[PDB]
């Protein structure tokens, strides 16, 4: 302390910090309010401190693919620690340096084309689960919260996919399962208070609720000697020039890919079942192309879902709008100079993809649900480093594959069965919550009619 005057020693301009708050009541709008304002109050670059953590925002598009692709393993490796995470330290996400690098090797082939397209069946078969819970309601015309249908969807393919683990969680039971995994303020005292962490990772106090955690824990451990398709398999298989996945190692990921998948998956489904809504020419175009590929209903597959461009198209302009990761960030770990600009060591560097996302100088009527953007004609326009909802470079999402096909493959068999209508009770138009995570102000609640 005080590193309040880094910025305006480098020139780089930005808003004036408070003493120990830095910037953070800016964040009473939410992040993405906060970004779009820096990004007009003070163009292609600005900082600002999370309290006495510098942090500098880029948005130039050649400096993003320094920052994310040239000088990845070298210098912006890592993301900001939050914590305390206990074990959890050895997650792919959390990790850093040498030992990120490690498991990003152990866990990549897990994520191939290949291996996601035998998936695939068992990624099929809840969708058949998804329409029957969904017709339960649509018999019954009452009003449907997508959040709760799709959670539980999305819940269902996670613990099958990941474990083999076989539940209907919206109704089939209390099956031993879905509640661990139902756990499925403190984050901004982390802000103000960084120093703390040590305090807490000394107490052991985990964020993974550390009861959830002992029950994996013991639940993966009862699963790998009952066996001695799925990720834990993928990884059971890899553990038999790095050191081979650890028993732990391997239940930690576990829960990152659960949570990857859950809150992700369902709420980016969310966002898109409410867009269609609200779009219903766009819908109608969806299920035509749908019917075309897949006549009769016919069951998608692997191959038939890449076929479906439109589809394609309403995925990625969604992820426009909606991108859940809001920021991408990468630690500074070194001095160094990209793109003529000093960056000195320990600034945190953040691409501001809401923001990117929703700038009019790269997007016409950037507010606007306009899938269209993405046509084959127009998609060769669009700078990969200003629409990056997966990220990019070597540390960008491992599950993108998987997310998009598991997402395409829940719209597809929904839109070959029903139709989707905004209630009066439907948030039209949707507010972003003010909060820390994208998600709805209110939760999308829908009208859900047989076709
Ligand atoms: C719509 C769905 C998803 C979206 C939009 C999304 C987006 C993102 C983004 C923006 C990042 C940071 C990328 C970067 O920093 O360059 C990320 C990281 C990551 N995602 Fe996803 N994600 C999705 C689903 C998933 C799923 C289903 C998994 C399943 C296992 C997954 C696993 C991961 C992991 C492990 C990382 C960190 C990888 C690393 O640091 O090595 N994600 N995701
Ligand atoms: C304090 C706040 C909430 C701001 O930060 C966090 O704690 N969240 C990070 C920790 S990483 C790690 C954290 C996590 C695990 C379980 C529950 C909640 C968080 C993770 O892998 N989650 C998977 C994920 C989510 C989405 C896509 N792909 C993958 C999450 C993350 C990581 C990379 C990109 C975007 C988000």
């Amino acid at each position: 302390t005080h590193s309040h005057g880094l910025f305006k020693k480098l020139g780089i301009p930005g808003p004036t910090p408070l003493p120990f708050l830095g910037n953070i009541l800016s964040y009473h709008k939410g992040f993405c309010m906060f970004d779009m304002e820096c990004h007009k109050k003070y163009g292609k670059v600005w900082g600002f401190y999370d309290g006495q953590q510098p942090v500098l925002a880029i948005t130039d598009p050649d400096m993003i693919k320094t920052v994310l692709v040239k000088e990845c393993y070298s210098v912006f490796t890592n993301r900001r620690p939050f914590g305390p995470v206990g074990f959890m330290k050895s997650a792919i996400s959390i990790a850093e340096d040498e030992e990120w690098k490690r498991l990003r090797s152990l866990l990549s082939p897990t994520f191939t084309s290949g291996k996601l397209k035998e998936m695939v069946p068992i990624i099929a078969q809840y969708g058949d689960v998804l329409v029957r819970n969904l017709r339960r309601e649509a018999e019954t015309g009452k009003p449907v919260t997508l959040k709760d249908v799709f959670g539980a969807y999305s819940m269902d393919v996670i613990t099958s996919t990941s474990f083999g683990v076989n539940i209907d969680s919206l109704n089939n039971p209390q099956d031993p399962f879905v509640e661990n995994t139902k756990k499925l303020p403190f984050f901004l005292s982390i802000t103000v208070f960084p120093f703390l962490i040590p305090i807490l990772e000394v107490l052991n106090i985990c964020v993974f609720p550390r009861e959830v955690t002992n029950f994996l824990r013991k639940s993966v451990k009862r699963m790998k000697e009952s066996r001695l398709v799925d990720f834990l398999q993928l990884m059971i298989d890899s553990q038999n020039s790095h050191k081979a996945l650890s028993d732990l190692e391997l239940v930690a990921q576990s829960i990152i890919f659960i949570f990857a998948g859950y809150e992700t998956t369902s709420s980016v489904l969310s966002f898109i079942m409410y867009e269609l809504a609200t779009h219903p020419d766009v819908q109608q175009k969806l299920q035509e192309e749908i019917d075309a590929v897949l006549p009769n209903k016919a069951p998608p597959t692997y191959d038939t879902v890449l076929q479906m461009e439109y589809l394609d198209m309403v995925v990625n302009e969604t992820l426009r709008l909606f991108p859940i990761a809001m920021r991408l960030e990468r630690v500074c770990k070194k001095d160094v100079e990209i793109n003529g600009m000093f960056i000195p060591k320990g600034v945190v560097v953040m691409i501001p993809s809401y923001a990117l996302h929703r700038d009019p100088k790269y997007w016409t009527e950037p507010e606007k649900f306009l899938p269209e953007r993405f046509s084959k004609k127009n998609k060769d326009n669009i700078d990969p480093y200003i629409y990056t909802p997966f990220g990019s470079g070597p540390r960008n999402c491992i599950g993108m594959r998987f997310a998009l096909m598991n997402m395409k493959l829940a719209l597809i068999r929904v839109l070959q069965n029903f139709s989707f209508k905004p209630c009066k009770e439907t948030q039209i138009p949707l507010k972003l919550s003010l909060g820390g995570l994208l998600q709805p102000e209110k939760p999308v609640v829908l009208k859900v009619e047989s076709r």
